[PDB]
């Protein structure tokens, strides 16, 4: 009734008895797995108690003075409002708890190094914009970046909602042509139009910095042009290949995903953005090689002579290890934090055997975990891994359109 | 009806052939087990009604005379004998749908053009060799590969079962050694220590070819020495790096399982062995580059004078580059046929176009389908799969030992 799992480079096995207590029921059924699919009143009460609980457990305080009575309040505090109010040090455990239950994200190793920004005393995009730009240059801080979220008012029934409308706070312009394709990133050509609606005016670059599109409750959204100097960007160069830098391409410093609804404990906060440090692999092989985002895979081989004309000759992976190569390179030339995929993983398989201690396991999401170049030659690969939902955690939710 | 969206392209289809999924997988709404390797006549009734069933449809003669004939028929040996017989008409269709059904098969574009060796009237240890012998010779076609199948007597009651103790037939030795270290390939241990236990002589090299240990019904498994020039292999070298050829390497022509049961309307062949060409990336990343195999990385990466002492110069990702660019120029350079992993992924795309049109869908294992090196570089990163299972099958089983 617990999960075998075996790790086949070592042999070694454990069983996942945190899977017991999976809530959220998966895609999947004893007749097909789904495993692959990316997107697959007061109940409020029983969804508080058990955060409550695991906020005590995780201080040895359960069964407490301290506990008992934390019960009582919110229990009370629904009575009267239908909602409650979480105290401070509770959020700060729902937001790290919410990290490590990430089952997608592969840099847990760092879930309780988390610095949590209250914004819950907010009204109006003019003030967001501010616990913004505070998170943005904490998280920067000049390229030493530092783990951070910000958390915005939770969701309240009869009453709009705070919402980015970016993916992320950083993103590069979409512009289409005489001919529909896509100069800049593909992938935000979507709000790349409702910010040009908005009132934004279209520059005609690969690499234009996005403007803020923030939304208060029942107020209609509003733009924000991001301070350039708050915006660390790293140009790309490549160690050997002089004529990389020439091909002129760039990434932002940050990850800051501002489109993902934190639930803890029974609350739902739309508007939470979190943020850390990238892995290579992200920029230099999704971003730039993906054939729907910048798709620069052929543009780097032709520059390297290599044979474009057999898909034998590996082409495509020799470009792709040197795309990467410049990334990792030109970060760390502007001493910006970045991880590569080999140490990533295997802090990941260190923070796994953590969890196994501390917790019976951890829920992990295999084809997330493995990256996606050289997947194999990382030792996540070898490893079996058990996913589902644990509470409290980070969910999709829909676009605010 | 399972929805599956394309992300490269934006294509939706929905996955109905997934409702007819027989036996259960591993996956439960709590929890996602995808990632683990391994996951009364009333029944052999109906599981042999419905693979009838299937046959006649594939004629085109579904409700017809020979289709209820063939029907009353099982059912009157079942009754009378508690089993029944394959046509070999039947047999033929029966494994090239297990094939077409075998979820983390890449090569299944090809599952029609299949060979099948009728070896149901083998009655020894000895014809069984000589039946062995014969497709690999078919099979291998000195270097132009043919894709085949021997099916030994199926499993009776009565009688035991042929079975082939080789996981493939052709394997290389793996010798433990004074320092606990292993000569050879360290996946074969354990039917190393078999096949002297059982009389042979081993040998010292690393790339010692096994003899097969073959079992006929209620009888100690026999040894047999493979003849040597039954068996093609490839030297491997490298196109540029010169000092690749001393390294030593070779690998076999012939990917040919024979631990594998198939089944097929309920009957089941535990002795059954099969037979394409590899895919370069099973070589040149898995078999030579796993740690836990011949585990050559680092020696390759030192060679080609790459810096070993960080990660964050991919030396591991390069390295692995060039030992398959090494596997599939040698394989060239020998005429033995061979695929790489984006011509692989790019016909397998087309098998899942294939496969909508006419059965609604295709059980895929999105974990076995993506290659182990270069994942987002081929087509079936961006493509959700479901994952399922369908008779006529390959299925595994323990070891006779
Ligand atoms: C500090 C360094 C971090 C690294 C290197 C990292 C790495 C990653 C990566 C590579 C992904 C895959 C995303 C994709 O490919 O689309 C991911 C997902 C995720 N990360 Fe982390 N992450 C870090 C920090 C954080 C933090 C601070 C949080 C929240 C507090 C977080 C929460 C998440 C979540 C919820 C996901 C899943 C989102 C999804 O499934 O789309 N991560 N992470
Ligand atoms: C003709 C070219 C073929 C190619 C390129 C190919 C490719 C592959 C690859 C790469 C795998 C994963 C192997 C591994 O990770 O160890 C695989 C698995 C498999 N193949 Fe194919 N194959 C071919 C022919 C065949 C044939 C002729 C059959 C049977 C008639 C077959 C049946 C299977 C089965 C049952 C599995 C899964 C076994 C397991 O679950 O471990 N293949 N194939
Ligand atoms: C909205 N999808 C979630 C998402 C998408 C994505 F592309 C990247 C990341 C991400 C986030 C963090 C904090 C670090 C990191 N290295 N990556 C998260
Ligand atoms: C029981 N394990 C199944 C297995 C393991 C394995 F290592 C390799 C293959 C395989 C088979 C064929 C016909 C072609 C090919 N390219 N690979 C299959
Ligand atoms: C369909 C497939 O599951 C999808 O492309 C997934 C695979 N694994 C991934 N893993 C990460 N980290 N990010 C992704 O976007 C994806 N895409
Ligand atoms: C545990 C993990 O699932 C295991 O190493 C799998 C991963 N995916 C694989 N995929 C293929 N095609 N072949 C394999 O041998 C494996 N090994
Ligand atoms: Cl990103
Ligand atoms: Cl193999
Ligand atoms: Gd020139
Ligand atoms: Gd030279
Ligand atoms: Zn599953």
């Amino acid at each position: 009734k617990f999960p075998r799992v075996k790790n086949w480079e070592v042999g070694s096995i454990t069983y996942d008895t945190l899977s017991a207590q999976a809530q959220q029921d998966g895609p999947c059924t004893p007749r097909r797995c789904l495993g692959s699919l990316v997107f697959p009143p007061e109940q409020l009460l029983s969804q508080a108690r058990d955060f409550i609980n695991q906020y005590y457990s995780s201080i040895k305080r359960s069964g407490s003075q301290a506990h008992e009575q934390r019960l009582q309040e919110v229990e009370a505090e629904v009575a009267a409002t239908g909602t409650y109010q979480l105290r401070e040090s509770e959020l700060v455990f729902g937001a790290k708890q919410a990290w490590r239950n990430a089952p997608r994200c592969v840099g847990r190793i760092q879930w309780g190094k988390l610095q949590v920004f209250d914004a819950r005393d907010c009204r109006s995009a003019q003030e967001m914009f501010t616990y913004i730009c505070n998170h943005i240059k904490y998280a920067t801080n000049r390229g030493n970046l530092r783990s951070a979220i910000t958390v915005f008012p939770q969701r309240c029934p009869g009453r709009g909602d705070f919402r980015i409308w970016n993916s992320q706070l950083v993103r590069y312009a979409g512009y289409r042509q005489q001919d529909g394709s896509v100069r800049g990133d593909p992938a935000n050509v979507e709000i790349t139009e409702l910010c040009i609606q908005h009132g934004w005016t279209p520059g005609n670059g690969r690499f234009d910095v996005l403007p803020l599109l923030l939304q208060a409750p029942d107020e209609p959204p509003e733009l924000f042009l991001l301070p350039p100097e708050l915006v660390l960007e790293v140009p790309l160069e490549h160690p050997t290949l002089e004529w990389f830098a020439a091909l002129g391409l760039r990434w932002y410093a940050l990850p800051a995903v501002s489109n993902m609804l934190l639930e803890i404990g029974g609350l739902e906060f739309p508007a939470a953005p979190f943020s850390g440090w990238y892995m290579s692999t992200e920029i230099g092989t999704r971003n730039l090689c993906d054939p729907h985002r910048y798709n620069i895979l052929e543009d780097v081989a032709v520059c390297m002579d290599l044979d474009t004309r057999t898909t034998s000759s590996l082409w495509k992976d020799k470009a792709a290890v040197e795309i990467n190569v410049a990334v990792l390179h030109s970060y760390q030339l502007a001493k910006v934090t970045i991880v590569d995929h080999h140490a990533a993983t295997a802090s990941f398989m260190k923070h796994l055997e953590n969890e196994q201690k501390a917790r019976g396991g951890c829920p992990a999401d295999w084809a997330w975990i493995v990256p996606p170049i050289s997947g194999s030659l990382t030792p996540v690969f070898h490893q079996e891994m058990v996913n589902y939902f644990l509470s409290p955690a980070f969910r999709y939710q829909p676009d605010p359109w």
